[PDB]
């Protein structure tokens, strides 16, 4: 709470396996909730990711939204820090496969760091996921409802998120998040809300193993 007044750095790692293709993202950045701003550089680490980066976007730290003075009492993600969070989420993707996974977002030592499991099966192997047919694209910009879930004393989450198809269509993927604390620490649960996101993409030019720059800038709203 306390712990994110100034700027804090991230590590991410996330251990995949979708339709038996496996891989695995490293990432660093930073985060300063005071702007709600994110920084991240993610790296696959294993050669080629076998599913577009978009894809595992929202995936790749929800304790560095903005909550503006009049709304601190509502931010469930830095309330349950330093022990933190689970998030877990199916994601949908219409016409094809889905997604699970499992993260665990907490700080070791001064770093805030996000390990995550993915699953993912009944994908067609020439759709539109494991076929690369996705334009490289964050989604600027978009709002997330934030609802509390008073028996798993956490949050609840559900939106869509749109994939521009190569051809010209768009691939919907429907996303359903929950968060739960690690600790038994008291948590602050909130009213009704939403994130407003912006999320942009890019590359770095000088790197040439397979990577996502991702910038997000996230506020929170609505009481």
């Amino acid at each position: 709470e306390e712990l994110f007044t100034g700027v804090v750095p991230i590590l991410v790692e996330l251990d995949g396996d979708v339709n038996g293709h496996r891989f695995s993202v490293s990432g660093e950045g930073e985060g300063d909730a005071t702007y709600g701003k994110l920084t991240l550089k993610l790296i696959c680490t294993t050669g080629k990711l076998p599913v577009p980066w978009p894809t595992l976007v929202t995936t790749l730290v929800q304790c560095f939204a903005r909550y503006p003075d009049h709304m601190k009492q509502h931010d469930f993600f830095k309330s349950a820090m330093p022990e933190g969070y689970v998030q877990e989420r199916t994601i949908f993707f219409k016409d094809d496969g889905n997604y699970k996974t499992r993260a665990e977002v907490k700080f070791e030592g001064d770093t805030l760091v996000n390990r995550i499991e993915l699953k993912g099966i009944d994908f067609k192997e020439d759709g539109n996921i494991l076929g690369h047919k996705l334009e490289y694209n964050g989604w600027c910009a978009h709002n997330i409802y934030i609802t509390a879930d008073k028996q798993k004393n956490g949050i609840k989450a559900n939106f869509k998120i749109r994939h521009n198809i190569e051809d010209g269509g768009v691939q919907l993927a429907d996303h359903y998040q929950q968060n739960t604390p690690i600790g038994d620490g008291p948590v602050l649960l909130p009213d009704n809300h939403y994130l407003s996101y912006c999320s942009a993409l890019s590359k770095d030019p000088n790197e040439k193993r397979d990577h996502m720059v991702l910038l997000e800038f996230v506020t929170a709203a609505g009481i």
